[PDB]
């Protein structure tokens, strides 16, 4: 028995505006050139967007037209929300100053990470803290609550009981609007459009509590209320703390940058030992030294849920998967301009993305020896 | 059997900057207004520190001395580092615009944790990751190796035999240094002034890894290397990824912010669990929504070592611990200007600090029934 | 028989909003500390006011709250107009790190004029352009006009005769307006409340052409439109061409900058000399050697108007005027919060100011010996 | 007999930084897109440059190294020196967002100059302002004074008895300087050096007063000490106060920019006046009204020293010359990225600009009537 809790944040967070910008500038660069090297922090607060770091490329992109672009697409764009892509400031200060034996361009350590208490192999409370904000998006988008301004969180705390859902014991959901609208009428329309339709009705009972804006008023936010950097919402970007984290972010990066490539490589590898059957659950760890392309360490965890011993697995994963840098990039066909979309509602969990495939469960489950005996 | 690793950065890796800054000027405005709200934020990168963020307080602080105090002690103090104190650019955007029932000031989550592997009640790869680096800095800034420059990273493979500290299997240490040094020279130094005297000789066999500057030359680095944020270290600030984590950054956060506040409180009930001889191990979630006094929730985790039934542990911490965010500020003392210290080489596993008193161990195991029956 | 042209700005026009930015500054400081050295330089453009610069000061001063106030005091209060105070970004750069015998701070030359061809002693042209966006302005805030937005710029061509004012011949007024209004409303406006009430009837005849908004739609302007900086109007600041400069700018400058307060003196000096009738036009030049009290040099220049001869004018100077950097702030009062009031609508001319009082034209006319002599 | 008084800057000085940034950014786009729209205005300031405005082009520039490398060729190296273009801040703010009857682009007034007094029909003062700062820089770079930096000023008072100079007064030379020279050992060399090579002996008397870095030392300067903005140099950059001034900067203009072609225009109006024998000075005055070709205003000032009607002489003007704002460009062939060079040491003055060739003064001395008449 035990009641476990993550967030999300919609693509209106003023964090997520700058993860989104990070990547849109990414995905820009790399429709030029694929190869390109890019580390693009931005921050954004008050008025401004600074968007800097160091790119190594032979793309021309117009960081400004980018920049505003992205925001507008959030959707600010009035001062009356605290924040307008067309009248902001946009500053640059982006410095443009065998190959699968490529040493790692950084040491460090990255997590991956599924479990089969979802069907996309994710866990539930991060699943669903994603889906509330993105419903929030879509009926602020598409016209069902206009009144919804971009900036959004939710968060979820599952009850377990010797580790099995039984429900939802709270749920918080704290909304940007406007003026016009009254905190009853807020309310009431986010647990009809937001809230009852993503939370399966059998997880929510008496014991369910409802926070929605229990601040009440939020008109004022985005950059205005809370100055947003790349890299702030880690957690929000991976398993909301269900599994652990190397402390490296994701958006801003290309895919040289083992902090990205590795920790979607470790997702790979732990999602398709959990859809293999191999495990219900399973952490990988990886970690780099800087200049060497084998990994420094592997550690596969099953938190004993393993079908085949511990061992064995480690071996598979040797086997099967290339974890040296430039293995995960053909292992993973990364360098497209996918990024921008993985840079809100989290980069797991939405089976399109290259690291989601389970096009290996079959082949571990076979390696392994695993299938019936008759007679 | 399994490899787990943890890194460490110095006080002159620019994310630490950033931090160190952040903290700086929490702490100037904390000594002349103890209840200041402080959300301060920093990046730096070539030539310039931004610092930015809200402050509500009655304080009159120098935001540009108190930064460039911070990079002079760091020792960035001359354009061939590639980052001088006295001549960088510093821009500020700071905006100036019962007690225990008041409301936490943003929803999200925290994990605290503590194991009986080192005298500290930290995990071992981090501790001794964090000691690499501070080693570094206090050989270069001693005179020990005058040659050394701020910028160092250190990373370490541990090996377990179920759960057991077998040894250390892979060491990384990459430190910046002046033109006139040549690599072998840097690398004995290196073995003999920082790695030897901080790794026990026990842990360091004929299987241990050593990548010493394993690209050779680092001149250039700080923040003319990488740019560097607040709040971009959170796995090293914390457990080095054994422990989860809620995704909040500490530093220019007042002791009002839980995302700091309830992760001191966390790391405090957890070391008090395990120093009470309740569990080897505990890792503690909290989690609270925006304007709620109570944590929504509050998880007790022991990976099976308790000594007591886990539903009476989660008694215990209610009992004992006082987890409302004005409950925090009291149960450890909160409002002082001891913040700066925390911004490098980690949170915790240093016991001056006031979440690091093991104050109520007696009393929880007192609490929990755990004394010797004879006869 | 000759054609002048001089122009004018409103408070809106973004050089003209970073030169009152740089003096509100400056006056919030003076409040505090009126013997502060101030050299503050602001910046304007899409979305940002950058407020830079050194100042000694003992002050206190919140540098984003004083530009928001000016901002916003201006006019530029939503993304609509392409500016809005309350929620652009404010960036600070403001470094903080016998007495009439003190040196000048600089060297540099400095003019100074005055003319009897307007009761004020000042250049017509200058004069009637600055009357021509003053009025732009109060029809815009008194609600007269109340679709006028705060960006402005006019000109006046002048018909002189033999040094006469023949009339006016061309008159130019570009106004910023908000999306409602239609030209041929806006023209026929602005010929009605700004143009008619201003020129005097007389100067405009069918000679007079007429350029009201001749681009036509003028909805998006300050900033948006325009970088702006501080010291970029300093021929508006002026004589509007009639008389020489220097190249000093006047404001975010404390008095001790003897661009500022010699400029402010040799108007004195000229204004005097006019109003004794020893000239009808005279131009004051005087420069300074840094770490020098005296000035390198005086030059009175009467273009052939004197009433006494050339070189007993020069002597009346030096007789009656202290040129000395620290005479000069003694000579006018300087040391108060005046400044702001200066930055728009021009330095000279506003009979108020201490360096437009014609206290010494008695005098000078006693000591020149001109009286009548009967019988 | 009357003292007059003009000064000049150095490459080094923060103000004529930013001048060249913002021309070097300009040739730049031209090289590429000869009919760019460019609007570039630079700041400068300890540690950071901050390039902005507004730019129309096709061009694809790298505006950091374009800044770097001009403040390298300025000389900028070190933080010893208070500023190094390697390791400074680069911000980029720069939003990308019949001909000859084509409309002004601003309103506004511009002055051009000519006298007889120097062999390229400049004043002295401003000429031998030039020259001594010039020279500076020559012996600075050729390594005649090796210890000098880029930072300094001169100043030069000449006497005039009836229009005629006399000589030199007074003569100011403030340089930025290494550590290692002595203030005695620095005025001799600037005497040797500097000042007696470029200053006719005959205009040197007993007479004459030297002010050498009369504060003594100056081993910080550039940015470090002073602000500097683009255009805040006007009087400098044209006639040294000897002629009047319009307000209108030059530097970060394309040549559709009627402050920048109409004030060149201007000169080459003036010069060809003086060079035909029309005037021995000769001062033009020409404005424009934004969307209007033919200038609102034309005046030809002689100052009594014409040799024809002063109306004839407006004539000539009308006849000879195309004011309109493309009549301007064509005139002097300025769509060539030719900028970066007027951008310190003056405008004009230098006769290989387009600006300077006096190819219309036989031409116009035709035109007059003016020829011998014999027996
Ligand atoms: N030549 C070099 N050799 C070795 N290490 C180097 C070298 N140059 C820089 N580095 C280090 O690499 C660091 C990068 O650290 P880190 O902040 O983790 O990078 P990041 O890519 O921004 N990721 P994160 O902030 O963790 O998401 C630099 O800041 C230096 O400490
Ligand atoms: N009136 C309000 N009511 C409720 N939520 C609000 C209100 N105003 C702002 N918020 C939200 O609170 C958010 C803060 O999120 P977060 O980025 O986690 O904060 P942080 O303190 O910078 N911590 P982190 O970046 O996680 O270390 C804002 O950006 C908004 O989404
Ligand atoms: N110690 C010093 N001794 C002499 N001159 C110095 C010293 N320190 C700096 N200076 C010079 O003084 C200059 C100031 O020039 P200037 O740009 O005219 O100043 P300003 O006050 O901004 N006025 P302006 O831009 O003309 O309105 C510096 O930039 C240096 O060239
Ligand atoms: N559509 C428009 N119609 C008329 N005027 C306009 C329009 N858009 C902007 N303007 C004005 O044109 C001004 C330009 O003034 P000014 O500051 O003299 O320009 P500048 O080119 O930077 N020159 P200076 O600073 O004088 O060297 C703008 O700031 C507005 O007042
Ligand atoms: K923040
Ligand atoms: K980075
Ligand atoms: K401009
Ligand atoms: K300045
Ligand atoms: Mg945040
Ligand atoms: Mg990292
Ligand atoms: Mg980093
Ligand atoms: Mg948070
Ligand atoms: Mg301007
Ligand atoms: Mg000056
Ligand atoms: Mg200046
Ligand atoms: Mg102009």
């Amino acid at each position: 028995k035990h009641l476990f809790t993550s967030e999300s944040v919609s693509e209106g967070h003023p964090d997520k505006i700058a993860d989104q910008i990070s990547d849109a500038v990414l995905d820009a660069i790399l429709e030029q050139d694929p190869k390109a090297r890019v580390a693009c922090e931005t921050y954004v607060k008050t008025g401004m967007v600074l968007v800097g770091g160091e790119i190594t490329t032979s793309a021309w992109v117009d960081i400004e037209k980018i920049t505003r672009n992205t925001v507008r697409e959030i959707g600010y764009v009035h001062s009356d929300m605290g924040f307008d892509a067309n009248s902001c400031a946009v500053l640059s200060a982006i410095g443009q100053q065998d190959p699968l034996e490529q040493g790692a361009g950084d040491q460090g350590l990255m997590f991956g990470y599924a479990t089969n208490e979802t069907d996309v192999l994710m866990p539930a409370p991060i699943t669903y803290a994603h889906r509330l904000v993105q419903r929030q998006a879509e009926v602020r988008k598409n016209g069902t609550l206009p009144w919804l301004r971009p900036d959004a969180k939710s968060q979820v705390t599952f009850q377990y009981d010797d580790g099995k859902i039984v429900g939802i014991d709270a749920v918080v959901l704290s909304t940007q609007h406007s003026e016009e609208i009254d905190q009853k009428s807020l309310q009431e329309a986010v647990m009809e459009e937001i809230i009852k339709p993503i939370l399966p009705a059998e997880w929510l009972t008496s014991a369910t509590k409802f926070f929605i804006n229990p601040t009440g008023r939020f008109v004022i936010g985005g950059p205005m209320g809370d100055c947003g950097l790349t890299g702030r919402k880690i957690i929000v970007d991976t398993y909301g703390g269900m599994a652990r984290h190397g402390g490296g972010a994701f958006s801003g990066k290309d895919p040289s940058k083992v902090d990205r490539s590795a920790a979607y490589a470790a997702r790979y590898v732990a999602k398709n030992i959990v859809a293999a059957g191999l495990a219900d659950r399973c952490e990988i760890q990886v970690s780099y030294a800087i200049g060497v392309a084998e990994p420094t360490s592997i550690m596969v965890e099953t938190f004993g849920t393993e079908k085949v011993p511990s061992e064995q697995l480690t071996l598979l994963v040797r086997e099967f998967f290339d974890l040296r840098p430039y293995g995960l990039i053909q292992m993973l066909d990364l360098l497209h301009p996918i990024y921008k979309e993985t840079a809100a509602y989290g980069h797991f969990g939405r089976e399109h993305f290259p690291w989601e495939k389970t096009d290996k469960a079959q082949l571990l489950r076979d390696a392994a020896g695993l299938k019936h005996h008759h007679h």
